[PDB]
């Protein structure tokens, strides 16, 4: 269980609570990427470079249609079988594979049909002149075709048309080209260096089309909704089902699952405070993000995924676990509780959390103006409490406050809870320490081995 | 205390000394963006799509008010207490609000004012067609205005004016707001999912504005000396003060505080050295940055702050905390100190410090070319010192070097000092070796159970 | 030694072999950059705003030049020892030396007649209009000019010729100019406090010039294969050789070291899996990467190197130690091994390598189509194992997969082995961990003084 109250008389602030959701239902759809120039807008008298270029992206293709050759060949299916759904796998000389490798290599072999039909129709794909345009299909999915920068090519031609030769233009496309293809190797193409492995992200996209992805979403039909958190958690991926060498023709792949809200699912939001024990600063180690699902504590990273007011959701859900002491420290139990120092010069001193305050007077001052009597606080306490009982208006520091009554009888008043000892949070402390204990092991174990030599 | 010269004979050498700062009066300046394209350059014919914009810029702007609405009214003075400085919160309806949430909501109870004047004033600012300009005011703040990529629009309406229909300018210029929109949800608005807090870097507002920040520093009055230092503090933040939905007009922050140099602070500056203790390399672990200050012995991380030659100052200024052993190390004890191994091919062998040499010749070779003896070194020993007393020019590995004098009788010699026991910093190591711990613990357990049951 | 056999039936699935090389030979080539606008193209009616510009990159070029200053002074040679190849240095005046500095300087030493000859050669390579061009010289090494993005600043100039005042193109070159030196302060120029460091990354250099760095290599004569290592791993580096604050002259380092392949150099990599004990999902952790170089086990750190399926290549090469539990875990002892909790939805369970399957059937289904007889497992099973024997077609979750035969007798069948206790990775759970053993010591310590006040 959880217990809000034990928390706040340490010194833990609520902050507020969230939902949780998980993806499913992976609906994949196909966006198809030319690396061949345009045939419009360029000249043909720097075409020979051109050539060249084909040359050198050849370098960089020929050896990532190796790596699936010989893959799609594994997975076969309708050999006198046709009554079964599913494909039987023969990796026997893939030699070694993962299950990622496996799910690649099932739904490649499922769009081997849209990967032929896509194939086919590149011949009058390759005739389309449009710059960013929609694609039909069969009706099972629908494509599209972008020019990427290469289009906006032709707006550097209007200028100086025959006042530069075709030299000054050919060195403009040679590094206009030289600079496309240290963007893709920075965040494209063989990057990952397992092509049937799924683990593109959307930023090198954007990052490949000037940090711009808002095109492809309109295109497939995203949901305008909730964008910010589609983008933080990242569930967008993509990998490679087919390249072409001598085309440069390439697939990826845009997946938009849909979220479905866990029942019972809740995750808590706190924060820590700067207290005070005598006349110096402390502080209280709690993750600011807890996972509580169905009744069941569990530590969750945050990091990795997505922070709203409203719906918390993890892309890769590690779902970590949590030691016995954190989970009493959590409850009510306050001897488990860990306490650090702090020496900064600006810290939170105080806080609010369901219309009521918390601070400590121990060195911030407190005095109630609607009062001649001022307030002080005892050497021997942590933490305090006000309400509108005692003052109106209350000052901490140089800000004003005021709060609202309790929920109760209000006898919070300023009751204190004992802490465990504080240990360094560094690494080069940490280590310290634990080379001291592997230190002190080797007088463990002399105790031990001299406990049942001659102890009697 | 610091004892330069028992670091010197671990291992350790010392560096440069530095000073630290600390920031003080927050003076803000604010900084206006209007989201709204210019009426100029861009043709109407393509106005009914930036309609759409203004729909879309709308589903992302009314959710943010919402943020902002319901939080200033929490705020309030002048109820017959005017006598009072500051204003009396009433956060109550609010719930939950942090230190920072109560600043930012008393800096925008007091800038109100401010953000009233702008708000009156925009209708006459929409009208302003200058890319970037200062703004006049009432003689309390000077503010700015800035036109950003869109001031550029027109320089691609001069080519091709009649040659491309109005649709492709039109895709143009959904191509530009769409990689605007992208880079705003990357790095500006809704990036912060809470507008109470100042958590703005100046990093994200260049990545807006193509990297690049001088224009509003000179426009603010900024200090040509030490730049480099104030762009690596990031000392400078933002926060949103008020939004218009309908004209797109969001204000930002900008705090140049004024740096006072701390009496008696003194940060140190120390480097490892891969000694020899028998045929083998090793190496000593140890901070690069040690925080002294006012004779106090401190931890502090420079991973986030600036690195000169002549000032430390850390933005947030964590001032973590320092074990004993680490402290023992630091000063005339060098059992506290750990070792590790390294098998790196290239490693610092040699090392200068105040006019001295420092090396082994365990590993390295060692000969006077002015003498024929050639110099040798006991199979015991760690470290070695070289003067010019016994020769005047030294090679270590291939590299000659001199040294000077020392500042005494010059008896170092090749003392050496013992050291702890190695340990690995690997996190897998350590993992095993606190697994290991936890095991033990088990038999501790046991032992200490067994003690007070029939031990008699 | 190394036991493929123990990781495959702990849990760890072998993945690909790969071999190890070194750099060496670090030949370097120098590189010419001028901070100057090039004369050409640019109106001199904002020339008056240039001068301001050459004030501004003074205010950020004259300390650096102070830094270099009574820094090559440091090192002589040819004073009546013209037999010794090296040079002698005499930095008691330097106070204070890395090994690093002192490589600089050396090669500083070296470089000088170079430097020299290419400050000569300005005023002839000053009236080079050609954007970007070769540069012949003694024969001893080849350089290289260009002109960066302000060749393209002519290209704005065709517009507008008339219609647009000086002022318009004073403030769009003015915003150029301020753009360039965000640029050069944030990966550029003085983010190397020591310009005697050889710290200098490509990463930064592509930023500067719109993350393209294939001029250069192609310029220098770099190899097209193995383009995408020779990236990853980063060898090649950048120093400050000169710098002229009148004419923004600089020049930067580019090495290219040859690899070479160690000898009975083998690195493995190792992947985890998701088993069963009772009821609940466990993996074992393992790192990904394990170096073993000739016959010596040994840790490595590859995220900041290249991972390919050939060749893995470190550029810095850390070579950390290994623990001896872990040397354990890796070798035919399995009670050394640890073992953690995964709640995650998705998980691993099948795994593949040299065309043997690996599973559990404890939580996923396990049937052979092909017999009546449906396939079981018992409760106290971690791990099976498949092979053609009993069924030719196997079902793991809803995937077909199918294996081929042992290598042997095939008696695996479904031998498990027992690990050690569980344990949590958080830093937070360490911590706590960690807090909790240091309480302990204080009992230790007790019984320890205990033991030796009046036990007898």
């Amino acid at each position: 269980s959880l217990h809000y109250d034990s928390l706040s008389k340490v010194g833990i602030i609520k902050g507020l609570t969230y939902n949780y959701k998980i993806k499913g239902s992976p609906s994949t759809k196909l966006m198809v990427v030319k690396l061949i120039p345009n045939i419009d807008g360029v000249r043909n008298c720097t075409q020979k470079q051109f050539d060249e270029y084909k040359n050198l992206v050849k370098n960089v293709l020929e050896p990532v249609k190796l790596a699936l050759n010989a893959m799609l060949d594994n997975v076969k299916s309708g050999n006198n079988k046709y009554r079964f759904a599913g494909a039987i796998m023969a990796g026997v000389a893939l030699g070694v594979a993962t299950a990622a490798t496996v799910t690649a290599g099932i739904a490649l072999h499922r769009s081997n049909e849209n990967a032929q039909a896509i194939a086919n129709m590149k011949n009058a794909i390759q005739n389309t002149n449009e710059a960013v345009k929609q694609l039909q299909l069969a009706n099972k999915q629908t494509l599209a075709v972008i020019d990427t920068i290469r289009g906006e090519i032709n707006n550097n031609i209007i200028p100086v048309i025959n006042q530069l030769s075709c030299d000054t233009i050919g060195l403009s496309v040679g590094i206009k080209l030289t600079q496309y293809y240290s963007e893709i190797l920075t965040a494209f193409g063989p990057a990952l260096q397992n092509p049937v492995n799924t683990r593109i992200t959307i930023q090198a996209i954007s990052s490949v089309f000037n940090r711009n992805f808002d095109e492809l979403l309109k295109i497939m039909g995203y949901t305008s909704g909730d964008l910010y958190e589609i983008l933080h958690s990242g569930l967008i991926r993509g990998n490679i089902i087919d390249v072409d060498v001598e085309a440069g023709y390439i697939a990826l792949e845009i997946e938009f699952p849909n979220l479905t809200l866990v029942p019972n699912a809740v995750v808590q939001e706190l924060m820590p405070i700067s207290y005070n024990v005598d006349g110096d600063e402390w502080v209280t180690l709690v993750p600011r993000f807890v996972l509580t699902r169905t009744t069941l504590l569990s530590n969750i990273d945050t990091s990795r995924c997505t922070v709203t007011e409203s719906s918390v959701i993890c892309d890769n859900d590690y779902a970590l676990p949590m030691s016995y002491e954190l989970i009493g420290c959590l409850q009510g139990d306050t001897s488990k509780c860990a306490r650090e120092k702090v020496v900064s010069s600006y810290v939170p001193r105080f806080a609010l959390s369901d219309g009521l305050v918390y601070a400590n007077c121990l060195n911030t001052i407190c005095r109630c103006m609607d009062t001649d009597t001022p307030i002080s606080q005892s050497l021997g306490t942590t933490v305090s409490l006000l309400d509108n009982k005692k003052c109106l208006v209350y000052q901490v520091g140089d800000i004003l406050i005021s709060v609202g009554s309790y929920l109760g009888e209000g006898e919070y008043s300023a009751d204190n809870v004992e802490l465990g000892p504080p240990v360094v949070i560094d690494k080069i402390d940490i280590g310290n320490q634990l080379a001291g204990i592997n230190q002190t092991l080797q007088n463990a174990e002399d105790y031990i081995e001299k406990s049942e030599e001659f102890l009697k």
